[PDB]
């Protein structure tokens, strides 16, 4: 089972420094029991000797639719809850109603594709409006107004808050049954943080904590973890446990290819999307 | 949305400039920014279906750029009246930041008064390294920037206009209060190239754009 | 209106210190009912309080030939009033015959590819000769004689001598009427006098003073500015309302290119050289 940092400042570490533990990413025993000491040392303001006393402390303690049948069977279901699933894709692919889609169908009954609880959606680039997921609830028949206390909303506009908006869903979903875990335009915050050519190696290091805690997230609560990507980085290509690719399909009618996975078939599938969400095409 | 004049580069803006938003465009001199703001300038008076934001611009001038007749050139390739865009795009010149934000204190009272679908400060970035020239004004300097800004934004939130800033590369919140990006740089002859440098929603993509009589048009080669 | 800056100590700033603002290089009262906070106390001593003063009471107070008609015709016209040109190019291109005939054609009514008024002629590069300015003048039917005084000549032998002929030019230009301010090789007393590559900042920024001023005197007065650069800057792009690139064709034949401009092509047009100055491609 999951091994939840709350357990922490009673060892005795002050619970400030497991508030940045929280922030910085590491939610959880199961981010600090079994972790290099360098991981705990790059925290602000955590010494060396706390990262020891946080290590000593610790180790005292220790599928959902898309809305378009075909894209879910091409997913031989659906997205996978309890993973992370990645799509990246050309401009003006509607990339946020697939999102406000999954966000809606997570809290379905599982055998009608559901997933049985809440989304997160951490957003970086306001394409979310309460009114998107209205009309796409009143299709899969869930009510509109619990749809958006079901789809937990706020908009960060670095990747240092929107890692704090992983530390809201790292405390928040204990509350309820959380089935998914929505990040729109992840990649679009490290972008406008770190635009600067030699920045690179830190927004991959700032990234491949944020991937491992939406991982963690993914295993301590069985969320799946849908983040949307912009074609013209390739960790989400592998942290993802299967990639999708989007292209610029005919109106709104857009093309998905699942470009890399050993398991699921990597073919294609036609969907359209629509003010109720994302769905089968029709001619 | 409202048209900057070529289609392909409204493309890549995926259906032009937007409505209540902050836009800048940068990179080297001479790269399409001032016939762009001109093209707005006019284009946003058209109505919504023929691609305008049904009202009026105003145009700050940082730098003397500014010419009433690139104005009837773009007006007459639309139909539009000739001497009702010259009122229709309100003009003001400023040597200066603290002018520039005077305006910005008389725009933000007078767009209440029309429907303004667009707001240009041209040139912006070059008055506040020009007046703030002295290397350590930046905490100042970079505050009466995010002033200006907010003025900016303010602008387009309440009244759902597009609002346009200029930049030639020779302060860096702008990219965060930029909706869209625009990296311009060189292309062949009166031809140029834009690239989409930073939105939270559209990628890293490109267009070429082309500057005319028509004002900005489509780089048709 | 050209009106001068004096008019200020009638309105609440001393004499003297009012003073200090053409000393700064703001002559007229339109410059500065549009000066900034900031930029009036760079100026010697002036505090918030005499900045608002000044600003406050400020306030409430407020084409030409190049000889080739062929490069007339591909600069839409000819040079235009009011204007910052920079041509660069190669060695003996011909750059100071355009200027010689640039000083007697500015003298000219607009309509004969005029400027009406007189002409600053800053060198720095020694190739002017009065005898050349008379063969241009007898071709443009002006008195070659008056032409040696209404064009202004001096030479500079470093780069701020060359600055502070512009300081004689700002107390001249309130007088009366100049069409035209050439200054020949700009540039190389700069590349002379700040040899050192890491001094190549301190030289640009010297240059961008003394391109503030041209600037400012277009403006102020209306001044055509001619700055020549020899081969064999990133600011000055902006600084100059067209630039224009040349190179030796055949024999006395030479090529002018729109290298950059505001709203003429980048196109290329075919001269020449003779005693009457720049010609067209005749031969």
């Amino acid at each position: 089972g999951p091994q939840p940092i709350s357990r922490l400042e009673q060892c005795g570490i002050n619970a400030n420094d497991v508030k940045k533990l929280e922030e910085a990413g590491f939610h959880t025993v199961e981010a600090v029991a079994y972790a290099p000491k360098k991981e705990l040392i790059n925290i602000k303001g955590i010494s060396e000797a706390k990262a020891d006393k946080i290590l000593a402390e610790a180790a005292k303690l220790v599928q959902i639719t898309t809305g378009s049948k075909e894209l879910d069977k091409l997913l031989q279901g659906g997205i996978e809850t309890g993973s992370i699933t990645e799509m990246f894709g050309e401009f003006r692919t509607g990339k946020t109603q697939i999102c406000h889609t999954l966000a809606v169908t997570c809290q379905l009954p599982i055998d009608r594709g559901g997933g049985e609880g809440k989304a997160m959606y951490i957003d970086t680039e306001g394409t979310f409006r309460p009114e998107r997921l209205l009309a796409v609830a009143e299709r899969y028949g869930l009510s509109g107004s619990d749809v958006l206390d079901n789809v937990a909303y706020a908009r960060a506009f670095n990747t240092d808050h929107q890692t704090q908006l992983l530390y809201q869903a790292s405390a928040m979903m204990v509350e309820s049954r959380y089935a998914l875990l929505i990040v729109d335009s992840a990649t679009a915050l490290y972008r406008t943080d770190y635009s600067g050519r030699g920045e690179l190696s830190a927004r991959q290091m700032h990234l491949a904590r944020f991937l491992r805690m939406l991982l963690r997230l993914a295993d301590e609560f069985g969320v799946a973890v849908v983040i949307t990507n912009q074609v013209v980085g390739n960790i989400i290509a592998h942290a993802s446990t299967t990639r999708l690719y989007l292209r610029k399909g005919r109106g709104e009618t857009r093309i998905c290819k699942i470009y890399d996975s050993p398991c699921l078939p990597e073919a294609e599938a036609m969907f359209a999307i629509n003010a109720d969400g994302v769905g089968d095409a029709k001619d």
